[PDB]
């Protein structure tokens, strides 16, 4: 049924692992085929597995991206959760890091219905040699 | 006008300080007089400054409660932002720490229009004696 609070922590953490290894196939599978992503939040949503698969295609492709949690998945009892992680990637030629908080609502099947990634330039940090 | 990504970080960080010292008056003032709180997210919203002030009245009163950021406020360009923080208080007689993430939308006046505190028992750590 609707993911318990503990199941949300497990799903949202596994998602980070799939993003980490750039497993787009697996990432997309975690999404409902009509899910909506807003990354960055503030930007128009993208709906559907196809468009979403293209989003991660271009985002995890092209360059080197690692991601991992930096704190506990805060999970609720209505199939939702927010998590702190850090994205490592090459920005403006430089190896940079991006602090992000993802909020995720799942459905009665465990799949992500709604994805919202909170970040902007104030969360971007370029790293010295 | 609508708070900038940087204004958001400052606003949301000030909030935590207000909660921390339990300044209910100043906390309520950060709220639009028709703001809606959802703490814990999943629970029915509470509308209006009067119901919100009551919520913090009982939430911050009666017991001891500290709260401080445990990471950077992730802030977007639409007056929104999410923050990671920790809540210290007495739960079930025992001193406990609670991991929470607040999502907040601000209006064109810099006041909180929507509050959403993601957390549950899975984020509750009772401090061993
Ligand atoms: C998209 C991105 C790579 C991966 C990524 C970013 C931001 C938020 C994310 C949120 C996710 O849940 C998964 C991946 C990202 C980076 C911002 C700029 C960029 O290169
Ligand atoms: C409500 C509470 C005190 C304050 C508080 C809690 C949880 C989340 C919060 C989120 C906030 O943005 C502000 C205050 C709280 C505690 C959970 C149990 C408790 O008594």
């Amino acid at each position: 049924n609707l993911p318990t609070a503990q199941e949300v922590q497990g799903l949202m953490a596994r998602y980070i692992e799939l993003v980490d290894v750039g497993d787009i196939e697996a990432i997309v599978q975690m999404y409902a085929d009509d899910a909506t992503v807003e990354n960055p939040f503030g930007q128009p949503p993208i709906h559907g597995r196809e468009q979403i698969a293209a989003f991660y295609r271009q985002g995890l492709g092209g360059g080197k991206v690692r991601a991992s949690l930096t704190g506990p998945v805060r999970a609720s009892h209505n199939g939702s959760g927010a998590m702190p992680f850090r994205v490592e990637m090459v920005w403006n030629g430089q190896p940079s890091a991006l602090d992000v908080i993802d909020v995720c609502r799942f459905d009665e099947h465990g799949r992500i219905q709604t994805m919202q990634a909170y970040w902007s330039e104030v969360n971007l940090s370029v790293r010295e040699p």
